[PDB]
Parts: C-alpha cells; sequence; structure tokens
C-alpha cells in the first residue's frame, strides 16, 4: 500500500474506492462482479447444466471470495439476469428476478440461476494461465484480477460507479456492432473516431426506444463526455370508426421504472398540469410493453404526446461519461481507446494462452515417452520392479539405466522437449535418460494400461501434440497467424451471439 | 398450526444430541469442511458461507450468532467451537464482523460428531435435495443436559440448564448399572445445573421438583461479600459471580439508576474493576449505612438473584415432550446403545469388503506371472476383465493367509475359494486391472498380509460385540468413562 | 420482578414474553399494538384530520416507547392498516399497504396514515382517568396499560402470538353480533353458550369466504378449542352458447395468499396432479376477486373443483385456540369468559370516568365561585389589589378577608364541594373564604374579563356544571343506570360501526 | 446525472459550518429538544426517533452513526456530543444499541448553533412540508477546518482533515485584520493539521500545496520508540499514538499476520496493554533482532505510516467548489458577518414590538380608573377593543420615560404620541384586554420601567453595530476571541 501509492493525491483509503467502484476497461468488471462470475464458474453453475440455488452461489462468493454481509453479492446476481438492466445478461434466472416496475427479487432461497451460454465466453481459459490471479481475503483462494474476456463487455454491457468524486456512466452497446469496430481497428491501428462509428453508431440500450441527434454521440466518442437523448417509442393511434385518439407506449427510455411513470402521469392528470386524458392503463404482458393513453375526444393526440415528451420520463437525456481504469488509474477515455485496450487485451490473452497450451502440450509428450519406453520393456522393467523391495527402490533403479528405446525409437525421428528439461536427460544418442518423476509416472501406471488398445492410444496422442505442438509454434512465430486466431475469434463470437440493433438513431 | 410444527422444529432441540436445527446445521459444515480442533484456525465468514449456501439459506443472522454464541465461556458450559478474535463479552458487547474472527471445532465437539461417517445416523435432504444432513449428531457427550437449551427468547418452552459433564456421565453410568435406579439415585451423581458462570443455586426443592416432573423453579444467587478496608474502616461490596444470563453492563445500570432514583440507599460508589481475569463489581458502601443491609437489598432488586423456571421439554421420537432427569439420560444411553450398533455393522461390512478386494490382491500377486501375460494379450481392458475372471487361479503361497468370516455376506458362493481354487468376482477383476506397477515391489506381500492380518483381528473383535449384548454394553461404559476423563471438570456452581 | 413472580414456574424472561406475545382479554391488544395506537392518539393523528408520514408516526413511537429496530412498529401499523388482515382497520392508510398477493408496503417515507374512526371508539376516555398508566422505558412518559375500549376488540379483530409454547388462535367475529351477544349478557348474567350463539353464530372473517360445520364453532366457544373448516366461494360456471365450463373463485379463506395460492394450481397442472385445466387467469381488480380457472371441455367442471378443494388451501382448517391475559395471567377462555372480560371492563371504565368527570366537574364549579365572587366585588378587590405591592402579597391579602357573596349569593343557594376541600374554606355563614388556590384564580384573570359578556357566560357555566353533577351522583347511585349507560354505549357502536356479516356458515 | 447532485448534496460538507444534511439534522433535532449541555442526559432513542420523524425518514443507521461519531473522541477533534454509555472505541467494536447510551449537546455544539433562533440562517422545508430545517448553521465555531469532513467512504471527493481550534480563530483574526494577508501569513497561525489522535505529520511540503490549492498528500506516522529493559537488555517497541482513523485492533492483527507469515522479523510477542489512560502497543523485540531496524520495517509495512490525501472540497454558493486555506476562511469569515448582522436586525425589530407593547402597558397604568370604568362599561370584549382605540390617553406619569428610535418600523404616525395624547393600536388594546390583574400590584410600574429602560440601552447598542461596519468588525472579533478564550486547546499533532 505505502511504497506503490507515494505520486499520486490519492491515498490508501482513496485507491481502495477506485478499485471497488471504476470498472476494468479491458472486462468491464468490478471486483464484486469478478467474484460472483468466478464462483459460478467455479462450481460448473454452466449454461447448460441445471440451476443451481441462488444461495449456494451467494454462500460460496461470501465464504470464499467476499466475506461481507453487503447485498451486492445478491443484487449483482439479480442485476446480471434482467433484461431490463444488461444488454447482455451474463446470468441465466429462474423465478422472480424483478421486473421494469421496481418490484423486488423473490429472495435467494426461492430463485436458481446458472451462467449465462455467453458469460463463458467472458470467462475463455481461465485455466489456461491467461490472466493474473490474486490472494483472496484469507489467503485460501485464488482470484481472477481481470477475465480473459472473448467479450468487448465494457461496451456492449456499459457502466457505473463513483470514486473519488469522479461517475463512470457508459452506455450499453450492440455487439454486432462492437465486434466490427473491433476488427475494423485491427484492420486499420489508424482508423479514426469517424471510421469507427461507420461500425458503431452509437449506444444501443436493452429497453430499445430512439436517441435523437449524433451531436451528443459523436463528442461521447471522440472526448468520452457528450449528452445524449433517449426518447419513448409511442405512436398516437387513431379508431377508424370512433376517431377516438389513443396514444401507445411500446419502449422507454433505459432505465426508467415504467410504473413510477405511470403514476407521474396519473398525478400530473390529477394536477390538471397535463390535459386530454381520459384514462391511463397499463397493458404490458410477458411479450412486450404496452402503456395505453387514452386521449380525450374534445383534445389533440399529437399535443398530448408532445406534452407528455417535455413534462414526463417519456423522454430524458443520459450524460456519457467514459471512465475505466487502465493499467491501473482511472482514465476518461474515447472510443478508439476503449477498443484499443480490448484489442491489446485479446492479443495478451492469446499469447500467454498459445505459451501455456505449449508446455502443456511438452510436458505431457514428455510423460508419454517414458511410458512408451515402458511399454517397450515391459519384461524388463516388470523383472526390474519386482525384485526392487520398496517403490523407492525401484525409482532410483529404473533412472540408473538408459533404456533401449525399442520399437519406440521410430515414433521420436525436436520441439517436444520441455524447455525447463536438462540436457543429459532425453534421448541422448541411442539411450532413453528417465526424468525421476518420469520414472513416477512408470511406478504409477496401471496393469489395465498393457493391453493392446494401449500402443495404439499413445503413439496416437504423441502424434496429436507434436501435430499441436507444430500449430502453437506457428503462432508464436507468426504476429499475422496470431492476429488471425484474434479475429476468428471474433467473429466467431459476432456469430453466435450478436443480435439485431434494438435503439433507433436519428 | 402448521405454523406450529415449524415454529417447534426450528427451536426444540432434539432429546438425543441437544441441538436445534441450525446448530447441527453450523456443526456439520464445520465437520465437513475439516475444520478440526488441531488444524488452522479458518475465518468465519468461510464456515458461515458454506452453511448459508448448503443449509441454511436465510437472511437471519442466526447462522453467524450459533458460531459465536458456541464459542462463548458466558454462554456454553462446555464450547463447542474454539475461536480467536473478539467474540463478545458478558456486558453483552458484539462479536466482530465474520470476516475478523476465526474458528475451528473445540475437541469436544468432536466427541458430539464421532462416527459420523460410519453410517451411525440418519441423514435428511437439505433445502434444494443436493445436499445430505444428519438428522441428530452419534454424540458422546450428554449434550442436552451439559449444555443446556432455550427457546424462550422465539416463545416456546423449553428452558434446560447446562449441568457439569463428570456429574452426567456418572449418572449415566448409574443408570446403565441400575436401569431402575430412582431420580434420588440419579441425583446422587447429579445433584444440580453447573453453570458456566459459577455463582450459587439458593435451595433444592426446586431442582427436585424439575427432575422428577421436568417443570420446577429454582434461584441462581450472585457470590459477593462485604469487605472493610483494613486501613478506613469502609465496607465495600465486592461482586464475583453473578447468575446465568445475567449482563453485568445491565445489572451495573440498574444499580446505578436504582442508586439515582432513591430506590436503594447506601451506595457512594460503583465501578467495574473485571479484567479478562475475574469479575469484580465494587460497590462502596457509605460510611453511615450497613454493609450487610445495602448487599440484602442489592439481592432483592436486582439481578444478582434471579429465578431460572426449568422446563424441560425436549424433541423425542419426532415428538414434543415433557421428560424428566431418568428419561432424558435413557434417551441418551439408548442414543449410544443405537450408535455402537450401528456403528459395528457398518465396521464389520467395510473391514470385510476390503478384505474380499485385499483377497484379489495377494492371488494376482502370487499369479503376477500368468496374470501379467493374460493382460497383454488382450485388446480391450474389458475383454482382460472377461478373461481374468472366466478361470480360477491356485491359491499360490497365499494359502498360508486365508485359511471363514471374512466373506462379505453380499459373496455369493461361486465366489472364493472353492478347492484350492480362487474364483474371482469381476469388482476383484477391476481391483486387478487397477494395480499400479509400485505395487509390484516384494513391499507389496508386506503391506498387504499386515493388513489382512489387522482385518481379521477386527472383525473378530465387532462379531465378539454383535454377539454379546453384554460386551457392548461395555463398550458404551468404556466410551463414557473415556470421555469423563478426558473431558470432566469441577463443579462451578454452588448449590445450597 | 423478583417479589411478584415467586409462585408460577415462569421466571422473569418467561413473563416478559408472555406479557408481549399475548393479547390483554379486554382490549385484545399486546404492547406493541398499544403503543403506536397511543402513540397516533397522542399526536392528534384523528381520522378526520389530515394523514401524517408513517415514518412521523415511527418516530415518536421508536422515540418515547418502543426503543428498538424492530420492523414490528411499522409493520404493524401496516397490518391495521390492510383490510384482509383486519377484520375492522384501526389505521386508515394511503399509499402502497401491500395487497392479498403479499406483496410489501412502500418504505415507511412513502405512506400515510391516521387512526381510523373506529380507532378512536378504541380509546375513547382515555384522558378521563379511566385506564392504569405505566412509565415508559426511560421514566419520561406515560403509557397506557389497557385501553378504555368501547369495541370488543379481541373477538372483533381476533388474535396471534405464543409465549412459553402456549398458542393463540382466536379468529375476527362480526361487531354487530359481537355487540348483540354483549347485550345478551347484560340482561342474563346466566345466558348459557348456547344461547351467546344466538347472537354470535361463529367468526366472521374480513376475507369472507364459506366457514362447513358448526360442530369446531360450538366447541371452541364452549370450551376455547376447536377446529373449523374454510372454504372458499367458487361456482362452476357453463357457457350457454359454447358449453365451456369455467370455474370462478370470488373468496378464499383468511390468512391465504392468493398469488401463492396461484401458483400451487400452476404447478400441481405441470405435474400432472390436478387434471382439466387449460387456464388459469387472475382477473382481479380494485373491486373484487376473481381468479379464473378454465375446464378442459371433456373434463367435467364439478369433478375439477372438488380435486382442488382437496390439494390446494381453496379450503384449510383453523384450529381456533382462544387465549388471553387475564388479571394477568394467560388463560384459555370461552366465548362467555371473552364476553364477560369485556362488560366487566366496560363498568370499570364508565365508573372511574364518571367518578373522574364529577372531581373535575367540583373542581372547576369550585374556581367559578372565586370568580363570581370577585366579580361582585370588582372595586374592593381592584383597590386591594393596586394597593398591595407585590402579587404576593395581593394573594395573602386576598385571603385574609372573608367576602360579602353579594349578587353572587342567589347563585350557590351544596353538592359542588371538592371531596377534598376543607370545611373552614367556601361560604361559612354568609361569607366567602377563599383557597390561597382560588386567589390565583383572581389574580391570574385578565381584564378582558371584567366585561357584560363575562356574568352571562359564568353564572351559565356554573349551572350547566351543576346540573352535569346532579347527572353524574345519579350515574354512582344507581347501578341500573350506569348498565343503561354502557348499553347505550355499546348500542350506539352497533349503529355507527356495525356491519353486516361476510362469511357465511353452513 | 441527478443522482450525482443528490450523491452530491448527501455527503458534502456546506463551507460555512462543516456540516453535511444529516449532522445538521441530528444536531438541530437536539436543539429542538433543549438536550442541552447542562442538562440531564436523554437516551439516543429518543433523539433518533425524533430525527427519523421530523428530518430523516429513511432506513440508514445513519443517524444513529452520526450520533456516535459525534461522541468518539478518536473521531471528531472537537465533538459535538456529550454521552454516556458504551459508544465504541478505537479497535472499531460497536456502540451500544440506542437504548442504552444517552446523550446531550457538548458546550462546543451550542457555539456551533449560536443565535439559531435569531432569525439568522435560512430554513427549508422537510422531507413531507410540516416542518422546517436551517439550511446551514450560525455557528461561531470555525466547523469545517477543525473538525473537518470526509466523503471518500461513499465515492465522494472530500477529504478535509481537523484543526487546531485555537490555531484556526486566530487565523481567521489574522484575515479580519489583513484581508491581503497570504498563505504563508495564514501559515504563521495554522502550520497544519492537528489530529485528535494526536501522533506526528512527517513533513510540510504537502500541508503547503493542499493549504495553497486545497490539493495536496501528507504523512501521518505514529510516535513510537525502542526501550531497554534495564535489567534483562531486552528491547521493547512501544506504540503510544497511531495516525487518525486508524483501527488498533486491526492493526495489531496487521502485525500479527505480518509476524506469522516471516514477512516481518524480530517479534518475539505482540500485545496491547492499552487502558481507558493510555494506547500502548507492546512489540518484543527479540533477542538477537535490532530494535530500530525491526520498528522502521513496521512504519512501512503497516499503518504505524499513513498517508493522507488532502482534497477541500465543499459547498459554496449552492456547489461543489475547490477551495483553497483563505478561501475557507473567508467563508467562515464572511458567514459570521451575516449572521451576526441578521442577528442584530432581528433584536432590534424583537426590542421594538415589545418597547411598544411595554409602552401601551405603562399607559393602560397611569389611567387604571378611566381603562377600568370603561371595560366593565362594555358587552363584548370586540366592543372594549375598538373603545380603547377610539380615544387617546394622556401620558400620565409615563411621559417621564418615553420622552424617538424605539418606534417599531411598522408603525404608521397616526399612533403612538401626538401631542400628549397617547394613540393606541389596536394590537395594542389586545396587551391591555389581556393583562391580569395580578399586574395591577406596585410592582408593575417596577418591572414594566426597568424592562423600558433596558429595551432602550440594547436598541442604543444595535443601532452603534449598524451605524459602524467598524464596530461590527469589532463584535465579530471579540466573539472570535470568546470562542479561543473558552474552547481553544493544546495541539496534539507533531509536524516534522
Ligand atoms: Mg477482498
Ligand atoms: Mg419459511
Ligand atoms: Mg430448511
Ligand atoms: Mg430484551
Ligand atoms: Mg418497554
Ligand atoms: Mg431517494
Ligand atoms: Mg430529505
Ligand atoms: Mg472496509
Amino acid at each position: 500500500i505505502e511504497e506503490e501509492l507515494k505520486s499520486s493525491y490519492l491515498d490508501y483509503a482513496m485507491s481502495v474506492i477506485v478499485g471497488r467502484a471504476l470498472p476494468d476497461v479491458r472486462d468491464g468488471l468490478k471486483p464484486v462482479h469478478r467474484r460472483v462470475l468466478y464462483a459460478m464458474n467455479v462450481l460448473g453453475n454452466d449454461w447448460n447444466k441445471a440451476y443451481k440455488k441462488s444461495a449456494r452461489v451467494v454462500g460460496d462468493v461470501i465464504g470464499k471470495y467476499h466475506p461481507h454481509g453487503d447485498s451486492a453479492v445478491y443484487d449483482t446476481i439479480v442485476r446480471m439476469a434482467q433484461p431490463f438492466s444488461l444488454r447482455y445478461m451474463l446470468v441465466d434466472g429462474q423465478g422472480n428476478f424483478g421486473s421494469i416496475d421496481g418490484d423486488s427479487a423473490a429472495a435467494m432461497r426461492y430463485t436458481e440461476i446458472r451462467l449465462a451460454k455467453i458469460a463463458h465466453e467472458l470467462m475463455a481459459d481461465l485455466e489456461k494461465e491467461t490472466v493474473d490471479f490474486v490472494d483472496n481475503y484469507d489467503g485460501t483462494e485464488k482470484i481472477p484480477d481481470v477475465m480473459p474476456t472473448k467479450i468487448p463487455n465494457l461496451l456492449v454491457n456499459g457502466s457505473s460507479g463513483i470514486a473519488v468524486g469522479m461517475a463512470t456512466n457508459i452506455p450499453p452497446h450492440n455487439l454486432t456492432e462492437v465486434i466490427n469496430g473491433c476488427l475494423a481497428y485491427i484492420d486499420d491501428e489508424d482508423i479514426s473516431i469517424e471510421g469507427l462509428m461507420e461500425h458503431i453508431p452509437g449506444p444501443d440500450f436493452p429497453t430499445a426506444a430512439i436517441i435523437n441527434g449524433r451531436r451528443g454521440i459523436e463528442e461521447a466518442y471522440r472526448t468520452g463526455r457528450g449528452k445524449v437523448y433517449i426518447r419513448a417509442r409511442a405512436e398516437v393511434e387513431v379508431d377508424a370508426k370512433t376517431g377516438r385518439e389513443t396514444i401507445i407506449v411500446h419502449e422507454i427510455p433505459y432505465q426508467v421504472n415504467k410504473a413510477r411513470l405511470i403514476e407521474k402521469i396519473a398525478e400530473l392528470v390529477k394536477e390538471k398540469r397535463v390535459e386530454g386524458i381520459s384514462a391511463l392503463r397499463d397493458e404490458s404482458d410477458k411479450d412486450g410493453m404496452r402503456i395505453v393513453i387514452e386521449v380525450k375526444r374534445d383534445a389533440v393526440g399529437e399535443v398530448v404526446l408532445n406534452n407528455l415528451y417535455s413534462q414526463t420520463q417519456l423522454q430524458v437525456s443520459f450524460g456519457i461519461n467514459m471512465v475505466a481504469l487502465h493499467h491501473g488509474q482511472p482514465k476518461i477515455m474515447n472510443l478508439k481507446d476503449i477498443i484499443a485496450a480490448f484489442v491489446r487485451h485479446r492479443r495478451e490473452v492469446v499469447t500467454r494462452r498459445t505459451i501455456f497450451e505449449l508446455r502443456k502440450a511438452r510436458d505431457r509428450a514428455h510423460i508419454l515417452e517414458a511410458l512408451a519406453v515402458a511399454l517397450a520393456n515391459i519384461d524388463p522393467i516388470i523383472e526390474l520392479i519386482r525384485h526392487a523391495p520398496t517403490p523407492a527402490e525401484a525409482k532410483t533403479a529404473l533412472v540408473a539405466n538408459p533404456w533401449q528405446l525399442g520399437n519406440v525409437a521410430a515414433m521420436l525421428e525436436d520441439a517436444a522437449r520441455p524447455e525447463w528439461l536438462e540436457p543429459e536427460f532425453g534421448v541422448r544418442d541411442g539411450l532413453y535418460y528417465l526424468t525421476e518423476q518420469q520414472a513416477q509416472a512408470i511406478l504409477d501406471l496401471r496393469l489395465q494400461k498393457l493391453t493392446g488398445l494401449e500402443h495404439e492410444k499413445l503413439l496416437d496422442e504423441y502424434k496429436e501434440l507434436l501435430d499441436q505442438i507444430a500449430e502453437l509454434l506457428r503462432i508464436l512465430g507468426s504476429a499475422d497467424r496470431l492476429m488471425e486466431v484474434i479475429r476468428e475469434e471474433l467473429e466467431l463470437v459476432r456469430e453466435q451471439f450478436g443480435d439485431k440493433r434494438r435503439t433507433e438513431i436519428t
């Protein structure tokens, strides 16, 4: 704490708030988010596996990762489950998770959750040493510092929070559009903000509705700060027999409580502050919003609506203030900063992933050799172990003698060698000198394995492995090929989770 | 109405183990987590989180409160949780947050959960049917009596005070010896409640009633006395022990306030002087007042004396039953008898199955070469299983070992020894197939023949218990004696 | 605590629970109830005065009477406001006070309350020294120990609670019926339980519905304990063109959550545990319950309904267990015990009321004399005070001399004498000797009062007072006349607040 | 966005009085209740209940938490609430429940609310428009500086540390003397923050920056040192003072834990030895370790040293403004100037209206007989009012008294003295009509002529203030001086 802080105007307490309340730019999560999702991933609470009780996830989170009584654990679960909150839900919830009308979710003992399909994308390759881990509160568990997200989550799901008086307001966005942005950027590090907006014309809210005016959006994407207006989608309908005018509301601005908005209209009508309204009914159901606003016959529909736009939350403004943590500091960022931070994240992730796969590949190949060689010497080895008196003896005995690489010899004829393996081990001039750990591998293998279908199974795996090691080494060899792997991952994501824009921009 | 049964389940101690459901729920978690009395302390939040997720998914601070009370020497006569950190105190101040305190089981809690893994108690489903929970603990401790229970705070009837472990063990032995022993009989081992907080129980007829009917009222009295300062002649009342469940801070205030109101007179100063070491309430008598007089007023106007309504209502064969002292003892001895019985059946099954596997291993070993050659010949592991089972194997040097009470009862006669020909099971084929090369060193014959010889001796011993009600009672005696010895301690409460 | 408890099996803690969780038999309140209502009465939160914010009542309660953070304060307010909870609401609430569907009331800052009209009846004559007061937690305020209720509240509003394992379940009742019971009892102390049931045939729930079978009700009224079955009001309707069968539910048993009941039906239908149901809709609104249960065309309406009665809370039983605190102990009481306890309460109340009115009457009459006499001696008195140098002097001077009872003499020609007033004070043989406090009354009177319209105003009040004292003395004089005052008060209550029975008994 | 302004209002101190809204809300209630520093303590629940009902109807424990923090000597540099009972302590343990603690205003809180009833500050409506609340307090204390403020915990920017009252008063006087005084100028009166918890601020450039720009960072350092036991030679680190807002219990644990991890070495024992009397953390140095070395490690790995980010953001003319030390002083002096001005106008109106009534009384008195006879003649009190107003009254012996700056300004000229004829108002008729007989004793002339003579002297004095900017500044000086004298105290924090 003390050492590392000696050059901000920021003191320790100040930096805790920053770290807890502002999202990381690369995955758009704050620790509490990261901790819930991670706890879910550890439980195997997968999108395509049975729902677990929210309480079960709450207790894990609280026990291993977030030992405070704060409702934030459960509230975060609920929020990530609501389709009026996240443009791309990260939790798939079953039961009462509240509504657009502001009513509460059932208690954690009554709801069930699992990870949304897309959430796995956000935590893809978490086991491949792709991100740093930090200690939990008691030194007993590891927690991701950031998620290896294939999803440009901060943009797509947007953000809120405030620390040291510095607020963050990022609106949600359309995943397809954002992925296109990303690919555009990959092909042109110099692409202008204007060039990006060809792909990302503007925010895209889960609650649809309309944005009036692009000046707000441009300056937001250019500077990180800008105001934009969200307007309800509501026409006036006319009855062809009667001539009755009825305003219908299909969509409202993001973050507006539908019930509270209706209360407000009812109340303006009481106070004669808004005239011309015979009747007010919420006819919304499971299949879409429908607020019914019947116009008096002596009043004008167009006029009553316009009146409502100005006096209520049928129209609100939303101030974009794009702040995230970047390399540890809270910066204001423009649209291109945010995309670059993401693409750069993907490059780090993919590289570390590739390195890991390679080490895992080589370690397994190495082990395979020890066994292949063993299968090929069944009789000397078994007679060896059998006449040794102790496993420990069998081990130091195994290692004593190099071994005639038998029929196995062919299979070897050297990029499958562990970076850590010293030069006197391996296949030194016709013989095979064994790692002391490789002896274990042999001593550890079960009678079961001395079968016919062992040799097929192993030569096969080694074959597959070298093949893999080949392709991994070409990724590390070629920056082009590694950017290829990123484009394809992005493309794949566009295609499995991309959806139709919802908010219309005028 | 149903509301009733639920209110009742929540608050009522099971007579056998002394626990309410939330209690059993916390302690089981700690057990599952391996949070043992002799391993590193764990932060309370981890136990709380586990209990909330798997067993107790309600908002109520109940879970952490239970952990805390199990840790307070003023709460439980035999603490069930060993905790470091601030766990509040007698002045009714709060424990620290669960993220700061840390805990593990007390040695004695393991006695409460002894043999829990030997199928000795029934498990029920947890709230979402993904977990099991014991219905009662296989306790060696007569926990209800020794630790007590109360449901008064929540509107229920149960009010059982704590008791001295040695006294009660002895009680049980007296009972195991003379199942016809009277209440009076029992009362020579257990003259009365023993409170964690010492002090004095004043009078015996309440106790007698309570132990005879399950119902009676008793008086607890603070240990205090008058002191004269040798240099000045000033009198001071010093309070050393107060009645169970009285809040010191409160009591002091009741006095301060009684004094301010002229309701009690003769007091010139009021101070708490208690350490980590001793309670010490200092009440200075006025020079013109008399010590004894002030003190006797205090007894009768503050909680320096208090009544305790005994009402021994617990859960018995699924029901709230009012029970007397003999009933409660008997319910525990009966539980021990059952637990031990179940324990035994399980060790005997466990041992047999293992012996049966060990047999198959030895044989594979005395037929190493044939076997290896057989398995090598095969294409699928499948093939090698049916093959290893197709023929018998001559009981090599292995004959020595085996030659018949180590047959698991489920084994059908076409399997095992038949003519100096070992008839193999398919499961046993697996064990063989599953054998790691390392097990072919000369140190297998050894570890193996030694395990099997151990098995036979236990099996022998287990059959001896099942074959004698007496031997089984003797086991329960020994257990009870061992508890007395390892965990018994001094009476703390003086009965007049 | 210690002294007073030495003969129950009940210890101190035990007796606190009893005192807090079981209702007093005479007013049917527990302390928390009594404390909220009282706090409201003190605030003047009257039925016919503006709503105050619940929070305002909560803070009073919490500050003066009930200093615990428990939701019970606010929850009690809410419950006394809900028409599905109390047969006779004691709070008139405005805003979201929850519903039959179990959803929560808005926070205390959002709702408003005042006393219901009937609640004043419950606290009638609280200022007339009609009930004992106890100290609040800090010795700063007085709180009623019991309310001087004109309403037989325990019966009418019923009860719940549990202490030392002893539960209380009293159902609500119809006020008219209960008042008739009471009058029946007043006219015949020997009236049998059967005789009472002529008036009180059985419970009457705020949620209406039906009771099957009187054996339950009789034994409950005879012994205090008995079970009764409540059944929904639901017919099968048939469409005259189609022949479609549709079960409709208008009323459900008391204490059943409508939403949770519907969930249950939906769920039995899922599990094929109940067959024959095409559709399930709650069509309830502000104007009545309507659960729609459409029957499959190949199924029988009668059969589907009967099935639902047995598998759901469309039919429940309710175990009457009539326990209340009587003279401090928690007793099981029968129907006649409960009525007698009430009527006896009214007798105490009315007597103490009468005594009080009498003392207040006499004290005021006494004071009137001092002034009447003073008005009649304006000139000697004013010349007296004027030549005295100090108010204190004026006082001891006033008292020195008896005073020629002037024109005032007539007005006196003696049941208007304070019980506490010593024989040497008053109108001793032609002169008027003054109380030292009466001198104050004179010294205290304002120039304003020496007007013409003072003599009219005062002789008038005295006239009224003697008249009052007359009627009060006849009440204390005649046990018959005092029972009359009770009948009339009861009758009056029947007539202002009596309503139609709601539950039907079969 | 609006969410912003609200988050901001909730957390941001008004520069003039140093309070957040919830603060002003609690303190105003205590004031309304008359819960004064020299009256009986009141139970916290009564203040909490009042505040919740009239001013702060949210669930948040905020209300009781505020009361508590105002009572903690480790929290506020000048406590605003005097409380008895457990109000928690430096180890971050909790206060007792509001029903057990009791409180009243500290002497100094009255200075914060001085003249609150003299229309000296603006009131706004409370949440339901049935009550009024001051918008700011008419404080004589430069509270923001002296007591500090922080909104960091809730995501806001404000972080102002506390200061020494004497230092700041002096600062204000230096300012009142030379309105052009520099920051350097000011810093000779206020060299730095003064923490309730003493300890050491290590280095001056942070302070300088903070006071010049509103922004800068400072280091707080625990006061501790190495001791050698004369008999053994053993070294012990003794910790006496720790940085502001550090939790002792926490810090001790951080050390215990740092030790268990081999992260810091040289420690052989760790004990808290703090009384009611002194903080005393005992850290025993190993015989093979060096005191200084262990100690310097500790400084740099625990909260024995801590940074404090100063960020002087407060509310000024309705806005969050970053302000430097001169700005904050000036905003307070300006407030004093306004408050005093308003105070004066009000006393002058109050005094005049009262004088005007007193006049009418005197006259009624010198025309007692005529008047009495007039009122007696009447039928309705109404009649007697129009009658008493119909004619003038000769200014009897009363002439002496009156014979012209005691006319309330609102009085129109057809009323009062006109020719040796007193022209009565209708309001004045009421006062007369309202006179109690007891007021006709010879002790009326007295109490009356004395009050009026007092009125004139104050009126005289009040006009003297309005007529001289200088005199008014001198008043503000005197006030400030008086505060310095009654409430000033020693610097506690050492600055290096
Ligand atoms: Mg953490
Ligand atoms: Mg439940
Ligand atoms: Mg359960
Ligand atoms: Mg209590
Ligand atoms: Mg109370
Ligand atoms: Mg709000
Ligand atoms: Mg407000
Ligand atoms: Mg913290």
